């Protein structure tokens, strides 16, 4: 009997690549403030670590941030999957899927993440399963190409992602294609496949 | 509600600084033991992580390598805190208390964590408290002198622990005390303290 059980609604998970267009679209929901619990936008969070900004140390010295920045992109999902909400619906930018699937995934494959390290994250992540209900109904997967994603998040210009490379957005991309197209990866409820270019 | 909630019975946490003698305590315990539930010796848990010594390489690289061994320490502490059990008492070696008030904190300091991976360590001290139930109603201390605990380092020879200065016990001693003894920490149940020099 997990943390959190019986107490959500439906739950509607938005992914997508960096600059897929993933907050701009949560943000049309935003005059339903009253009806629906949005969670938009956890890389906020990630940049100001009471004060610290864990996204720009990252990207500088990934062989000594990654796995610190994980930890907490772990934490941020977890309080919002878990967050209490007295109304029928839930929406949420990002998971843990998508950091568990993604993103650690590419960093044990870059480097990044040295096998010590992924293995601390990949049995937190089986604790996890085992002891925090985390409610999925439908993920909306809003499909971009790389290059389209790369423009996007230019021109946004957050100063911690301005060294991002677009190698980088394909190694992403492809793993949010075997994940959510191609059912690679042992997860599985409904998903909606969206173009957005 | 949390997690575990509802399902530990009453439960003892041994605790004092390194090579004080909390696995030897414990085997005084051990023909008991199906009536007790005894959860020792987790340093074996961070020898061995499927094959990674995370022991061995938080020793030999504090600055990359303590931030994900603490992080295995927590999910090893929580596993012990919250596993199942029918019999009516547990009893634990150490807890995630002295991680937090007494190793984050001399890792901290040393500068073994940044600020960055110290307040990601917090924050999810927080987070268990609040989705995780921890079970703790008696802690015994063993308490010892920096110096006879460095000895037993000494004698048991890990190969890990080759380069652990007495100065490093000095500082988890103090540390041990300021919360078993002067209290500076949140809770501690009742502390049961005990002489551990022979
Ligand atoms: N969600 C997530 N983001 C990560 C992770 N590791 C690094 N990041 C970084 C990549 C980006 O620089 C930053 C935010 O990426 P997201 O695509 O989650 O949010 P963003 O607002 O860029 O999406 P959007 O452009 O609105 O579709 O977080 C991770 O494990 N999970
Ligand atoms: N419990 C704990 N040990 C840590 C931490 N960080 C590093 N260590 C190291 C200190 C030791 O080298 C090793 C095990 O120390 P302990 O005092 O927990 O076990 P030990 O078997 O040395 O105690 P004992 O001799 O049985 O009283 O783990 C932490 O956050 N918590």
């Amino acid at each position: 009997t997990k943390y959190a059980e019986g107490t959500q609604p439906f739950t509607v998970l938005i992914e997508g690549n960096i600059g897929s267009g993933k907050t701009t679209y949560l943000n049309h929901f935003e005059k339903y403030k009253n009806d629906i619990c949005l969670l938009t936008e956890p890389v906020e969070k990630w940049r100001n670590v009471n004060g610290v900004n864990l996204l720009e140390l990252m990207y500088k010295d990934p062989k000594k941030w990654a796995m610190p920045f994980q930890s907490y992109v772990t934490l941020t999902m977890l309080q919002s999957h878990t967050a209490p909400t007295n109304k029928k619906l839930k929406i949420m930018e990002r998971s843990i899927f998508s950091a568990r699937y993604c993103f650690v995934e590419n960093m044990r494959r870059n480097g990044s993440l040295e096998q010590g390290m992924y293995n601390t994250l990949e049995e937190w992540y089986k604790f996890i399963e085992e002891s925090i209900h985390v409610q999925a109904d439908l993920i909306i997967y809003l499909r971009t190409s790389p290059e389209v994603a790369y423009e996007r998040i230019r021109q946004r210009a957050r100063s911690e992602e301005s060294c991002v490379p677009l190698k980088y957005l394909q190694e992403l991309h492809e793993l949010h294609e075997d994940w959510l197209i191609h059912q690679r990866r042992p997860q599985s409820c409904k998903v909606l496949v969206l173009d957005a270019d």
